[PDB]
């Protein structure tokens, strides 16, 4: 499924993201924005063995787990594939958990300079709400 800026913005609102730990949306727009554009299959590969499923891109070797992945660990306890649900809930639901372990979003790439270090209203700016 896809989420346009509006919609998502009302989603990661219901879901409590805005703000949440000070990630504002700006934060998880501009992010999601370039990885996957708000998109429930934008699906991405790691070399490494891994493959990277939902929304906001999340491996399923250290965030999340396949069952193919190739060795896995898993540190969300989640199935990649629930966050390709068609409502953010999934993955945000493993991000809420994932923007808790000591490094938070400083890894997935697109936000790391995209977004940590450009702008966060880009991403909001006219979903005024």
């Amino acid at each position: 499924k896809v989420f346009g800026r509006c919609e998502l913005a009302a989603a990661m609102k219901r879901h409590g993201l805005d703000n949440y730990r000070g990630y504002s949306l700006g934060n998880w727009v501009c992010a999601a924005k370039f990885e996957s554009n708000f998109n429930t299959q934008a699906t991405n590969r790691n070399t490494d063995g891994s493959t990277d499923y939902g929304i906001l891109q999340i491996n399923s070797r250290w965030w999340c787990n396949d069952g193919r992945t190739p060795g896995s660990r898993n540190l969300c306890n989640i199935p990649c594939s629930a966050l390709l649900s068609s409502d953010i809930t999934a993955s945000v639901n493993c991000a809420k958990k994932i923007v808790s372990d000591g490094n938070g979003m400083n890894a997935w790439v697109a936000w790391r300079n995209r977004c940590k270090g450009t702008d966060v209203q880009a991403w909001i700016r006219g979903c005024r709400l």
